[PDB]
Parts: structure tokens; sequence; C-alpha cells
């Protein structure tokens, strides 16, 4: 087990319903030189992120939603995507009036890649990995148009105006989404990102609805996560359906956030529940799972890759409520079967 202090409170990798992600650093796979690149709200400068960490890019367009004060550039922080006075439309909706900064990206970055047995805070599933934050999501979310660019350079597409990727990603993280269906332009830079080499893991999302009816669960090439609890059931607000591939832990799931709730104040980790949380539970064990694959000299295209994944998960603890993937990932299972 890692040193890390609060790694006993990370039920999510090692426990009943976890990914059994401790079972593959037994073995000594911790996704070593695989690079799994995360588009989101950008990354903190977070003391338990930053030797996991390359450099990434920052795709956000407009000034408004970036709060950087220019479109695109090469630093992809988060500069934090606090609202007030509905900022973010919905008014009057009281719900919808103003949110603290989520530091969403680097929750997401920690559970594929914290820095581990460095003693503070948490542990990363692929710890040996490196990630690749892509910012495309600032004050009140993103553009498609940024995203899919962002997704498409992730995987070693040249955009014009950008330099080219030295850290092309093998999986690329997409915890995000929203209604409807995948726009042309998504799933034409999605099939681009997947013939390049890359496996698109993406968020089922959260209205406790079917994933079919958002994207880009609704995309081809995609491998699509509902979110379990620490109960090994459907959280309640899991999209499900035939769309979703697998799930994994996605309730009370512990990361490394920042506690401010506007700008960064200091170096935090935080509980945080959705399908953005399961997600990169998959993404860790795809990088787990590739470094096992590269020991013994073995290409797994994304097809393959996903086809691991999903053929390999644990039970769900009784009977679900719905359609949720084949079960939870499982980092033991599915390393021991490329390893033969
Ligand atoms: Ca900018
Ligand atoms: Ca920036
Ligand atoms: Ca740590």
């Amino acid at each position: 087990a890692p040193n890390d202090q609060h790694y006993r409170e990370q039920w999510h990798y090692f426990d009943r319903y976890g990914v059994k992600a401790d079972k593959v650093w037994d073995m000594g796979f911790t996704g070593q030189n695989v690079v799994v690149a995360v588009v989101d709200t950008g990354i903190l400068h977070h003391r338990d992120l930053n030797a996991n960490v390359l450099p990434g890019y920052d795709f956000i367009s407009n000034s408004q939603i970036s709060l950087d004060g220019d479109g695109r550039d090469a630093d992809p922080f988060d500069e934090g995507d606090w609202f007030d006075n509905w900022a973010c439309g919905g008014r009057p909706d009281p719900r919808k009036e103003r949110s603290d900064s989520s530091w969403h990206g680097s929750h997401v970055a920690g559970t594929i890649a914290a820095v581990t047995n460095n003693r503070i805070g948490v542990a990363g599933v692929a710890y040996g990995a490196k990630v690749v934050p892509v910012r495309a999501l600032g004050r009140c979310g993103g553009y498609d148009s940024d995203i899919s660019d962002g997704l498409y350079w992730a995987a070693g597409g040249r955009i014009a105006g950008i330099p080219e990727n030295r850290n092309p990603a093998k999986v690329i993280n997409m915890s995000l989404g929203s209604d409807g269906q995948c726009s042309y332009n998504a799933q034409t830079m999605i099939d681009r990102a997947t013939r390049l080499g890359a496996l698109v893991v993406v968020a089922a999302g959260n209205e406790n609805q079917n994933a079919s009816n958002t994207w880009p669960t609704s995309c081809n090439n995609v491998l699509s996560v509902g979110a379990t609890t620490s109960r090994g059931i459907r959280a309640s607000f899991s999209n499900y359906g035939v769309d979703v591939d697998l799930a994994a832990p996605g309730q009370d799931i512990l990361s490394t956030v920042d506690s401010g709730t506007r700008r960064p104040v200091s170096d935090a980790y935080s509980f945080m529940a959705g399908t953005s949380m399961a997600t990169p539970h998959v993404s860790g064990v795809a990088a787990l799972v590739i470094s096992a694959a590269n020991s013994v000299n073995k290409n797994l295209t994304p097809a393959e890759l996903k086809d691991v994944l999903v053929s390999t998960t644990s039970p769900f603890n009784g009977r679900l409520d719905r359609a949720l993937g084949s079960g939870i990932v499982d980092a033991e299972a599915a390393v021991n079967s490329v390893l033969g």
C-alpha cells in the first residue's frame, strides 16, 4: 500500500466495490510511461499533482469563459469557474444563482495520477502515468468546438496556431457532456483521435436519464462510464442504458482540489460525486492496462482496450434498477488479462 496520508479514505481504489488498483500496484504496474489527457477545467499547481502533470494547453477561445484575459494559450491553469448573479443563466432559479469554483479538472486528474508514495494527500490509480491537462472548460462550461479541438490535439492531432503535442495520449478522459446527440464535429474529432490510437473515455452524465440522450455517450468510439456507490449499486444521479459500457466508483470519491471558493487559496482534498469521478477511475485503469501490455510488447487498439476493460469487470451488488454496462471496472482482472 502507498504511504499517502489519506489513502485509507480512498475506498474506491481497494475496497469491495472499488477498482482493485492496489492489486495491480502489487504486480509492479502503475501506468509507467503512459500519458493520459484530461479535457476539463484545467489544472491546479497542487503539491500532490505537480510531479505527475505535464504541460498541457488551454483551448478556451472566449476570455469571458477562460477568465485569463485571452483566447487559446499555452497555460492550462484552472483560473476557477466560480460565478454569481446567475452569470451562467437560469435567473431566478435559486440553484443556479452562484457557484464556488469546482476545481473539477484537478479532482479528475488526481484520480488518474495524484502523486503517490510522497506522504501527503492522496494516491492516484495510475500514479506512474503522466497527465496532460487540456483546458476546455471555464466559467459556464465550454464550447463544443474547443472540447473537440482539444481532444484531437490530446491524441496527437495538429491544430493550426498551436504547437505539436510532444506527449500525445493513449487515453483521453472526458468528464463532461450535455443533453443532445453527438455533433458531426464532435464525432469527427473523436473518430480522428480513435484512428490515432486513443481510447476516449467519457462520463455517462448525471440526470438519472438515458445516457443515449446525451453526448459524448451517444458518440461512436467512446467508452461511457456510469457511476456506482461504495455499496455497489447505481448512484442515484447516474445516467444509464445500453450505451453505458461499464461503471466505476462515482460517489464519495476523494481527490485533489483547492480550498478557494473563487481564486486558488491552498491545496486541499475533497469528496465529490458524479460520473465525472467514475470516468477517471476507468482512464486510470486503462493506463495501468497499457503499462502491463507494454511490458509484454503488446499493442492494444482503442477497441481492444475497451473490450479488455468491459469484459473483465466485477459484479454489481445484487440487482440494479437500470442497465449500467457490464459491471465495475476491475484493474486486477484487466491487467491479468493482458499479461496472459
Ligand atoms: Ca486564454
Ligand atoms: Ca490559460
Ligand atoms: Ca500523495
